[PDB]
């Protein structure tokens, strides 16, 4: 594939800088031809042949043509793609209502009808992607942006899809990615993926939501990992004191070490605690 | 243990950044007693319970240990450690002749006599963690800095110890860190680790040090991390076309999927390609 080899700078207007990613830098811009503001995405090349600072080029089109696909109203939309020597850069939907970590501490701990309105519209996300066979694989409140966060049960759109694969396999897939706290044992034990990973991060994401804790975080790297690959976690009476059996259902049939009795997506949706 | 609680700016100057590590920002900055120059190191502190953004306080403590067990020429010495609410603050030797990455470009391959200059000095300071029990992990080009570079045989110190771990054992130690360029199997896999993992990385480097190329990287993270656990790699004649089979041995004794027929540090030091 190709993009377009011109300089960014002439089209949009670069300003406030929002997320930090590792070899990612997203920066809020302004377009030029209409005043419309989008969010630029700076990803660093992986310079000469064998070095590490910055994304693989092949890495960097797997997120674009993933991005292409894409289509529905939870999910972000990429409008256009600049490339030069050392970055391309992703023009991006803006999306200005803040991450839902940060709208969590605030509130800091949300209601079950609540927690299932913003559920749902990851669910149905999520669904979207995985009839396409995408796995997002990054599935976190990092990666959940509100689209306005002053109004009562606010609507996300996910983004960040540096990650995502398309799980298109009669092959194998396996590697390490993603933030420690959310990733499944399989990715911990560096075993197959499918799907099915993203339903684990679902199922901490829930977690969260619910109590505000993360389900799997001890107090060294090496513990959180113990403890993914161990699922080793409980209900503490603390905050799960007056969560419904079928919350608490739907977690644990989420947090299934082994992916194929965890619970794919489709199921998700019908669960009681989800369904209408 | 106890940190400085004070501002660092009191006592130290700062200035031109250096290295910018995930969490760690390095700056140079100088000390205003004295008037010498030193490195010094924030590390952001893990925020509030549950998050990503920083290392956890149990983390920073093991490498503050460490460097203060820690005495060897060819090794990093610190100063003095700082705290705030937010970062900790390691004042570091100041290595100012650049990183070995940033060295090796510009040669851009050594010869042999050249190579074992370097290889020594490593071996000297990995043997003397590894007497210590303290496997530094973290192996790789960035973290070998030189002295002075404009001088025929360089001399270098090993830095940056965010991710060594004393393996005082007769425990279990697993877990996913490091550049996965340099991993060992074994960190791949997410299995059982010790100090063999620095002989495969220093099998890397070694590698590196000769070819210019990285043995194990491919076109994806997925590709690299396959290579590793496969141990995919072949003396490619293009770089060891004038090889000695000796140079050759001592990268094929540490480059041994099994941790436990891997070389050993000092078997490493007894070789003929390295022994005077």
């Amino acid at each position: 594939s190709t993009f377009r080899q011109e300089d960014v700078e002439d089209h949009y207007e670069m300003g406030e800088e929002l997320g930090s990613g590792q070899f990612a830098i997203v920066r809020k811009c302004r377009q030029k031809g209409t005043g419309k503001e989008y969010a630029a995405k700076f990803i660093k090349k992986r310079r000469l042949s064998s070095s590490r600072r910055g994304v693989s080029r092949e890495e960097i089109e797997r997120e674009v043509n993933i991005l292409r696909e894409i289509r529905h109203p939870n999910i972000i939309t990429l409008h256009d793609i600049f490339e030069n020597k050392t970055d391309v850069v992703l023009i991006l939907e803006l999306v200005s209502g803040g991450e839902l970590f940060d709208f969590l501490a605030e509130k800091e701990s949300l209601t079950e009808d609540e927690a299932t309105q913003f559920l749902k519209q990851i669910l149905d996300g999520v669904h979207y992607l995985h009839s396409k066979r995408i796995a997002h694989f990054d599935l976190k409140p990092e990666n959940i942006m509100l689209l306005d966060k002053n109004v009562p049960n606010p609507r996300i759109k996910l983004i960040d899809f540096g990650i995502a694969h398309k799980i298109e396999a009669g092959n194998e897939f396996k590697n390490i990615f993603g933030t420690p706290e959310f990733v499944a044992p399989e990715i911990v034990n560096y075993e197959p993926l499918g799907l099915e990973a993203d339903m684990w991060s679902i199922g901490v994401i829930t977690y969260i939501l619910l109590s505000g804790a993360s389900p799997f975080l001890g107090e060294t790297k090496q513990e959180t990992l113990t403890n993914i690959s161990a699922v080793n976690y409980d209900f503490d009476e603390e905050y799960f004191s007056n969560t419904s059996e079928l919350a608490k259902d739907f977690i644990r049939r989420l947090l299934v070490k082994d992916p194929k009795r965890r619970m794919t997506i489709a199921q998700s949706l019908e669960h009681s605690w989800i369904k209408a």
